């Protein structure tokens, strides 16, 4: 399973001593991604001013903003010759504008010296903050991410910090300033088929384009229990159902990590968006 482009990819990270979510997370995918020329990236550092049950991030005190982490991230993207970069991050509660340059500076840094590079965004909610998202969104990513995870029930008991109405008001707000936005399901975690069902009418309803349904993979002993592992045949229904919701874009099945596919996705929304508006 081992190709010359992962092979070549992995040589400049080696040598430039770059990080990537792909190898530091010990994702099984990277093999594939970087074959296409993909990857991720996290920014504003591995502590999280907020827990959730279900998520890997350890939650700690931020080290100290990182201005030159935008130009870093850029040049890790452009040394790769990616076609398609994932930025990720941590929520920081600790700064005044939840982090919102950041983000947005790590997408204009990208593209101003990766024009042919398509980026994706994932974000925390910014508390659903008008201004901060604003600022994002004007980076003007190729895709906009803000991952739900699961459903209303189960969701108010494991992520206490963010509501999940403010969440899908996030992907709302993403596509009224015109950008692909797209959300993540994490399935085993308690929820039931008919919640799933309800969930996706609501991110479909709320705006959102491209949707992912996962198997949960628990990240410890401290973390939420999986409360099952869902058959293939169950993960092909639930494609079925948002396709026939009309995501422009469905995966499903044990991904993972968020961001497998992530290039794929993107085009194929980008196509439909483009058959529709011709
Ligand atoms: S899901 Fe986001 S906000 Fe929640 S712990 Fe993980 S990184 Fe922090
Ligand atoms: S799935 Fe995401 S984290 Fe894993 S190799 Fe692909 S781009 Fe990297």
């Amino acid at each position: 399973r081992i190709g010359p482009e992962y092979t070549e990819l992995k040589n400049l990270v080696r040598r430039e001593g770059l990080h990537t979510v792909c190898e530091e997370a010990g994702c099984p995918n990277i093999f594939e991604c970087w074959e296409d020329r993909e990857a991720t990236f996290l920014i504003g550092g591995d502590q999280c001013t907020r827990r959730c049950d279900f998520c890997q991030i350890d939650t700690g005190k931020p080290a100290e903003l990182d201005r030159d982490e935008p130009r870093r991230v850029a040049d890790s993207v452009r040394t790769m010759g990616l076609r398609y970069a994932t930025v990720t991050g941590v929520a920081r509660d600790d700064l005044p504008d939840g982090g919102a340059w950041l983000y947005a500076a790590t997408v204009r840094a990208i593209k101003e010296l990766n024009p042919s590079t398509g980026v994706e965004l994932l974000i925390p909610d910014f508390n659903g903050e008008p201004t901060r998202l604003a600022e994002v969104f004007e980076s003007g990513p190729e895709v906009l991410a803000h991952n739900v995870e699961t459903v209303p029930r189960i969701f108010k008991r494991i992520r206490p910090a963010f509501t999940y109405r403010r969440s899908l008001g996030v992907l709302t707000a993403a596509r009224d300033a015109g950008l692909v936005t797209k959300s993540n399901l994490i399935l085993g975690l308690g929820e039931t088929s008919d919640e799933v069902r309800t969930a996706l009418g609501d991110l479909r309803d709320a705006g959102c384009d491209i949707v992912t349904i996962t198997q949960y993979l628990r990240p410890s002993a401290r973390h939420h229990p999986v409360e099952r592992w869902v058959k293939p045949e169950e993960f092909v229904q639930f494609a079925r159902f948002a396709e026939g919701l009309g995501f422009a874009g469905v995966l499903a099945g044990p991904l993972v990590r968020s961001s497998y596919r992530a290039g794929r996705l993107y085009e194929q929304a980008r196509n439909s968006r483009a058959l529709a508006s011709r």
